């Protein structure tokens, strides 16, 4: 299933031969390839090797990016995680996660599951300079790709007016995955001109009222929230705005079916805890209640009306810019391997010579369930 | 674990290897009420649904079948009934009971096959027993519904106190076969058995009057309808937007540890009603405000509750009983069902009945809600 070459490295990393075989049998480790380079991808977690870890050889091991725990009550979440000790507060940028690393003679960009993104890898030199990897070839840039022309999202931060951008939020060591302290990472980002998430400053529990004011401002500005980090990067907690929760519901409600478990309920819970913590009442409360009802029902009702007349499927349209037409071809192939039903809907050349590719992703299982229900299917 | 007497009947009913798996896994269990032992089917086995109870070779009470719902009324009718006629009955919001003569006793069973000590002791208050003198092999299936219920905190608006029985089926022992609608209604009248309201005989061509009926039931805070072919072979339910919104209001006080999809299924049902009826503008906005309010207001109120104090999320509800012993039997029964319920208040009514106020607490929902309020971090 997977070569003993890769199993050999997993052993040198301390993994047990018996565990390696179980992972191989269950598909928890799989082989993949990008432009001729073979690598092992961890679909499941293995000891200190997180999901999304990729292995090319004994040195080129890129650990998966760790999950970040959330709090839904900000003040008490800070007291529990940080006590009264200081922490950095960074913008949580709404995009997709990437890890950028020098592998052999190539710069590869890995998405969260450990796939090489052909779009982001081809265009990485538009978003960052590569001087960093000349000096720090054993280091991994971790960041968010975010913007209005994204291959993976249909929303983004409001200050990105076109195309897509990189926002550094961590620098990690190969093989160990160890994060540099915040201050060192920011010094490297400035030294190399690497675009960074916005750092709002150093805060602590005693400054909770300013943090609430920050959340309210990010809400009005249609931004997602914050990530709180101890200076040594050992404690990390996220917290999202009510806008993030309401807009996610709006986007998701067009599809409604076949979404991750709890997608809607978790966000309703996050809204209720925000409303409780901030003691919002009266007319202000009613505005949130009306907004929640609207984003649950209006996009869903609109899709029911759509699927009730015709053979059209529920779809999302999105665009990206590419330098070479071949890249668009590589994306369609990549989208299929990821089991997504995506095709090219439109192509245009821009005034700067980039191709603007409009993709259409359809949701056939969600469409089928919605249409069967509309056509009167009876269920227990 | 389970007697060879009961396993023998299960075999005579068509179930031998499956019987042993059921015994080992606890899918069939033995129970007892006032000295009568019976087998209860905790899981379904072939044509024997969950809630089937077995006392002997003859006294077999089949579990009540699930009823499929439609969320799009006009197309659901076209699919289920085509253009053939069907009866339309009120769906009464209560709990399901099966009433049967077992030996010399009249026992009342809830959906899972437990004898309800409350409904069994008081059954003569809700129905007459003449029916079982003439039809001892028949089972009355009905809804117990009202403002003083042991199992619900809502009920139909036209029941002003206590609780009432509403007949909706008459089934044969052992076979579970339902009598045709017209025959069940004639029996209900002959024996004075209270019935669910029958709105009449409808068909697809009368879909606009059915919509008008739904709108009236919503305005009157009633749950919906059950549609039945005259031979009882095709049965479909459809609930009002009020039922969906009020269920959410009730559930949102607790939010956690509820059945999977409890909220999402009702939002789905709300959306299909709004689509089918082409509701728009201000009328649409009223439904969106109502949905937002019932999701958030009870939930926020409970967060405020658990944030100031050490109290647990609780529901208060009352019932009337004739004997205090009955209240004692209910507390014991509630514990056996793994519910944290205790007696909060007791009073004697002007008619000599005891009104018992129970308090059910929700320790698992309370703990999760409180941990979240106290800043617990989670993936
Ligand atoms: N400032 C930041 N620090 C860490 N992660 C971030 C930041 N901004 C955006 N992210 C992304 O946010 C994810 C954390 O969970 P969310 O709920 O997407 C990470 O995996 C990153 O992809
Ligand atoms: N008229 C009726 N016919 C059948 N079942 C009913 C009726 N009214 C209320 N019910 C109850 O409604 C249940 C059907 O699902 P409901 O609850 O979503 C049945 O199991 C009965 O307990
Ligand atoms: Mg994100
Ligand atoms: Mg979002
Ligand atoms: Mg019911
Ligand atoms: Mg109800």
């Amino acid at each position: 299933m997977v070569s003993s070459y890769f199993k050999g490295i997993l052993l040198n990393l301390g993994l047990d031969e018996e565990r390696i075989e179980v992972l191989e049998n269950k598909g928890g480790i799989v082989e993949d390839e990008f432009e001729g380079m073979r690598y092992l991808r961890l679909k499941d977690s293995a000891r200190s090797l997180r999901r999304g870890t990729v292995v090319f050889d004994e040195h080129n091991i890129i650990l998966g990016f760790p999950h970040i725990k959330r709090v839904v009550q900000l003040e008490n979440g800070i007291r529990r995680a940080f006590k009264r000790k200081p922490f950095y507060v960074e913008e949580k940028v709404d995009g997709y996660n990437v890890r950028v690393a020098k592998i052999g003679e190539k710069i590869l960009v890995f998405t969260r599951g450990g796939f090489v993104c052909p779009f982001t890898t081809e265009r990485i030199e538009d978003f960052i300079t590569l001087d960093f990897f000349k000096d720090y070839p054993n280091m991994v840039l971790c960041g968010e790709m975010a913007g209005p022309e994204s291959p993976y999202l249909v929303e983004g931060p409001p200050y990105v007016k076109e195309d897509i951008q990189f926002f550094l939020f961590d620098i990690q060591e190969k093989k160990t995955g160890r994060s540099l302290p915040v201050e060192e990472r920011l010094k490297l980002a400035e030294e190399y001109g690497i675009p960074s998430v916005e750092v709002f400053g150093l805060y602590d529990l005693s400054r909770i009222d300013e943090l609430h004011a920050l959340i309210d401002r990010l809400t009005k500005e249609k931004r997602e929230g914050i990530v709180m980090k101890s200076p040594d990067m050992k404690k990390i907690v996220k917290y999202v705005t009510p806008y993030a929760n309401i807009n996610d519901i709006k986007i998701g409600a067009r599809i409604f079916f076949d979404l991750p478990h709890g997608y809607f309920m978790q966000r309703i819970k996050r809204l209720a805890f925000y409303l409780a913590e901030r003691k919002i009442r009266g007319e202000e409360f009613d505005e949130y209640a009306r907004a929640l009802g609207k984003v649950l029902l209006e996009p869903f009702v609109e899709s029911i009306w759509d699927i009730s007349s015709g053979d059209d499927e529920i779809a999302e349209l999105f665009t990206v810019r590419v330098k070479k037409l071949e890249t668009a071809h590589k994306m369609v192939t990549h989208f299929e391997r990821l089991r997504l039903k995506i095709h090219i809907d439109d192509i245009e050349v821009l005034d700067n010579g980039y191709w603007r590719i409009t993709f259409k992703r359809v949701y056939p299982d969600a469409t089928k369930e919605m249409r069967e229900l509309w056509n009167g299917h009876a269920f227990v």
